[PDB]
């Protein structure tokens, strides 16, 4: 039993809800919140910009030190950093950004990072400003993640389409 509330069960382990991931994280304080990161951990907009703003820019400061030490992530890769005031940990995961010409096949590799954590709050990878089809991202999530994932979808119209079209 966990404290996630109001989710629709899609499979044994994947759940979905219309919600602002920032407001969800603040309420639940999950062990892990997933950020929709880029390789430079520059959290300027989308999920990343919103999560960082909610930390009063502490996420960005921590991320800049991470990059200075380790260099950029790989597309499809991840790193674990602090969750600040939102969660215990933040798993920064880089899905492919179609608007940069990045290979969508790397979306499965990105979701594989979730399997290293027993329970996660997350957005759909490569959706939004990363330009991929959110229906496809949900399919890859369901077919790749085996741990318990609670997906927050910000747009109510998109949420209803993902549910009504889900196979
Ligand atoms: O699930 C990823 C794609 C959705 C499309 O609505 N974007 C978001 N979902 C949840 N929380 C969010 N906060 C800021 C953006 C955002
Ligand atoms: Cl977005």
């Amino acid at each position: 039993v966990n404290s996630f509330s109001g989710y629709l069960k899609l499979t044994d382990n994947v759940y979905i809800k219309n919600a602002d991931i920032v407001e969800e994280a603040k309420k639940v304080k999950p062990t892990v919140v997933v950020n929709a990161a880029n390789v430079y951990l520059k959290h300027g907009g989308g999920v990343a910009g919103a999560l960082n703003k909610a930390t009063n820019n502490a996420m960005q400061v921590e991320s800049d030190d991470y990059i200075a030490t380790n260099g950029p992530l790989k597309v499809g890769g991840s790193c674990v950093l602090s969750g600040h005031n939102l969660a215990k940990h933040c798993l920064h995961v880089v899905g492919p950004n179609v608007n940069k010409g990045e290979d969508i096949q790397l979306l499965k590799s990105a979701y594989e990072n979730f399997n290293q954590h027993e329970v996660l709050l997350a957005p759909l990878l490569s959706a939004g400003i990363f330009g991929a089809d959110p229906i496809h991202s949900l399919r890859v999530c369901v077919d790749t993640v085996r741990t318990n994932v609670y997906l927050a979808v910000f747009d109510k119209n998109l949420y209803d389409k993902l549910v009504s079209s889900f196979l």
